[PDB]
């Protein structure tokens, strides 16, 4: 099944990096007032030189010219209840990541700019075009995303909520699901995300949520790309999915996997730090695994924390947003200290 169909944005001034129109893939569900808008991930680029390289060998992530007419919805984007126990009947939207700006950019290609970085405007334009295609009737809009798209959820969920309020749709409940986008600005074990993001925000004209921007102020907006710093400033409900030993986190930390004491302590400390940042995140799913992304993989149902799968936790979250619920938990953070100490971790 290739059940999500491409729509290029009617406002062709909202573009991918190379000026081609951005777009979205849509699979409507007439019987449903639930809308899932998923933000693709795929790292970023932050200067002319590294964006040029990405354009050579990651061009679907900077351009729509080669996109296919359809995509198959998988995992949380699947319409089969066997694969997606959580929201199989929802209206499904996959928003391709073609702005290389962690979904933060608001800059057009111009005399001054070789590339457009319009991630934040792509999201707003998708939302506004979908209102004419049924989203106006929605009860819940779940903005989800993986990796850079998960960070994009944190950066954009409150803006989507404000956009819908200002457009006259205050009944649509906007919520966020951030998968594998909750990173730590920690010491490396041996370019670095904080500096690259600082440079990126400038290169992209990047924007961050207002309350977080007001806390950190000019020149320090890079702080708002880090979940534990931006999450407390957000008003929309956000469910956080994060492997405790995320492969992308380890990569930026210069860890490449007998492990000797120094690295053992480094890895154990990373897990404990991640766990600590989630202590006050009531809706979260954080298994003790070495992996990356979870929600659009076809076998996303297999992992469990304390005996509860992610589709179940998300269903429990839905119920909680109608006192904790008997046997239907929403805060699921592993406490064991080493990758794969949870037997349900992905096998690779
Ligand atoms: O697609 C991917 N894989 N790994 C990332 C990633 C890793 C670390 C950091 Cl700090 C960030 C952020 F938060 F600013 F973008 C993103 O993004
Ligand atoms: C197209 O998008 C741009 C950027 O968001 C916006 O300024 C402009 O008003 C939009 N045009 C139309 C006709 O919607």
């Amino acid at each position: 099944n290739e059940d999500l169909r491409l729509h290029l944005l009617l406002n062709t001034s909202v573009t991918c990096n190379d000026g081609s129109p951005a777009g979205y893939y849509l699979k409507e569900s007439r019987g449903s007032r639930r809308w899932l808008l998923f933000l693709e991930g795929g790292w970023y680029c932050f200067n002319r030189e590294n964006c040029d390289s990405r354009y050579d060998t990651m061009r679907r992530l900077m351009s729509s010219r080669d996109w296919p007419r359809t995509r198959t919805g998988t995992g949380i984007l699947s319409s089969q209840p066997e694969e997606n126990p959580y929201w199989w009947n929802a209206n499904m939207v996959f928003i391709p990541y073609c702005s290389s700006d962690v979904w933060s950019g608001a800059s057009s290609k111009s005399e001054k700019n070789e590339y457009a970085f319009m991630g934040a405007l792509i999201i707003q334009e998708v939302v506004r075009e979908l209102l004419g295609r049924g989203l106006s009737g929605a009860k819940v809009l779940l903005l989800a995303g993986s990796s850079a798209g998960g960070t994009g959820v944190l950066l954009n969920v409150d803006r989507v909520a404000e956009q819908l309020e200002k457009l006259g749709y205050p009944a649509i409940q906007v919520r966020g699901l951030a998968d594998s986008g909750w990173f730590l600005d920690n010491k490396q074990y041996r370019c670095a995300p904080t500096e690259a993001i600082r440079r990126g925000i400038r290169y992209w004209n990047g924007v961050v949520p207002e309350r977080c921007r007001r806390q950190f102020q000019e020149g320090e907006e890079w702080n708002c790309f880090f979940g534990y710093k931006v999450y407390p400033t957000l008003r929309s409900p956000v469910f956080v999915v994060q492997w405790l030993f995320d492969e992308a986190q380890l990569t930026v930390d210069n860890v490449h996997l007998p492990v000797q004491e120094g690295l053992r302590l480094y890895i154990q400390n990373l897990g404990r730090e991640l766990r600590h940042t989630l202590k006050d995140v009531p809706a979260s799913f954080a298994p003790a695994c070495l992996s990356h992304e979870i929600i659009i993989r076809s076998h996303w149902t297999d992992v469990q924390v304390k005996g509860t799968s992610l589709p179940r936790a998300l269903h429990c979250w839905d119920r909680s947003l109608h006192t904790p619920l008997k046997g239907c938990p929403v805060h699921l953070v592993d406490s064991c200290p080493w990758p794969h100490c949870n037997p349900s971790c992905p096998t690779g």
